[PDB]
């Protein structure tokens, strides 16, 4: 996932 990510979090989260 990408959730742990910061922008992909609002995106794909």
């Amino acid at each position: 996932g990408c959730c742990a990510n910061p922008v992909c979090n609002g995106k794909h989260c």
